[PDB]
């Protein structure tokens, strides 16, 4: 339009969450960066997946000719570690034992995101530095950053980074996608996972405990493709959990000795038992259903955070209040 912008700046300066219904594909990155100047020193774009880094990179290279700004993004350890294979979870990455953990290089973000990451992996192996910690370090300095939904909304991933969100104007584009944040975790335990953990194991005691757990699971689960409540779920004592936990560490040590980090199945199991809640049977698997969508989005109610939501098909005010649980004052602008 013009300068619905002083509206946005005033909105943010009054601690209103700004919800912007905007016709799509219209220089949105430039708009957000301009309105940040007046509000916050840095900008954070929260995006669905790492595939949304590229369009942001494309848009602000145009901006970089008129204004000097640094862009950085975070990809997980599984996408940046020198030794990671497909299937490797972030906690499986054995940085505790790796010589490169404290080996950082200065990153130059004139490359696109996939180009940058591939270059850091190639150079990292030759010149002995860690791509991940190099990206992480570059992230903490940058004027504009971008993170994926898991790193912003999900505790498991949020604990991997050390970032004060109060320094950022937080922009969540395609914000209708926030509706799916409650589908990003799966908190389940299957027969096959346990058996794969038995195969992968490096101690008899761990195999014995995993085997007893496999049996316990079989008594409670039911074959029905239907959620059914379970009384008396399997139990692991503190001392049994100790033995399963040092088995995890032994597999992590061994993997780093090889060039090669794979999925460690016992990690999944131990994380399932951190949550114990009402547990269910679904299709021979034990499941803890995910929280409601408002549990994940509750963070948006903290008045300490300056937040803009934008979308072409933003949900009605009523739905954002009742279903997403946004109870903080909201400046809803239909452009
Ligand atoms: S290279 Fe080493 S330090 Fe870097 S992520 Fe992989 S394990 Fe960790």
């Amino acid at each position: 339009q013009e300068k619905l912008k002083d509206k946005v700046i005033e909105g943010l300066r009054n601690n209103f969450l700004v919800a912007l219904n905007a016709p799509t594909g219209s220089g949105k990155t430039l708009f957000s960066l301009l309105v940040s100047l007046e509000v916050k020193p840095k900008v954070l774009f929260v995006v669905r997946t790492h595939n949304e880094f590229y369009p942001i990179y494309r848009d602000l290279t145009k901006i970089r000719e008129k204004r000097n700004i640094t862009f950085s993004f975070l990809v997980g350890k599984p996408s940046s570690c020198l030794y990671a294979e497909k299937g490797a979870e972030s906690e499986d990455i054995p940085c505790k034992y790796c010589e490169l953990k404290g080996s950082i290089v200065e990153v130059k973000t004139d490359d696109s995101p996939l180009s940058l990451v591939k270059k850091l992996k190639k150079d990292g192996l030759q010149d002995k530095f860690c791509p991940y910690y190099s990206l992480l370090n570059s992230l903490y300095k940058a004027d504009v950053i971008a993170l994926t939904y898991p790193y912003f909304f999900i505790d498991r991933y949020r604990e991997f980074i050390d970032i004060d969100l109060r320094e950022y104007m937080i922009v969540i584009d395609e914000a209708h996608n926030l509706d799916k944040v409650n589908e990003l975790e799966e908190r389940s335990l299957s027969e096959i996972t346990i058996q794969m953990a038995i195969k992968q194991s490096k101690s008899e005691e761990s195999r014995r405990i995993l085997s007893k757990l496999l049996n316990q699971l079989r008594e409670v689960v039911l074959p029905d493709e239907k959620y059914i409540k379970v009384e008396n779920v399997p139990k692991l004592s503190k001392e049994e959990l100790e033995i399963l936990a040092d088995d995890y560490e032994d597999i992590r040590k061994d993997s780093l000795k090889q060039g090669k980090v794979n999925k460690i199945h016992i990690g999944s199991i131990l994380r399932f038992f951190s949550l114990l809640f009402i547990p269910f049977s679904y299709s021979k698997r034990l499941v803890i259903k995910n929280p409601e969508i408002s549990y994940y989005l509750n963070l948006l109610n903290d008045n300490e955070l300056s937040i803009i939501l934008m979308s072409g098909t933003l949900p009605p005010r009523e739905y954002m209040e009742k279903v997403w649980g946004i109870k903080r004052n909201m400046l809803y602008l239909d452009v």
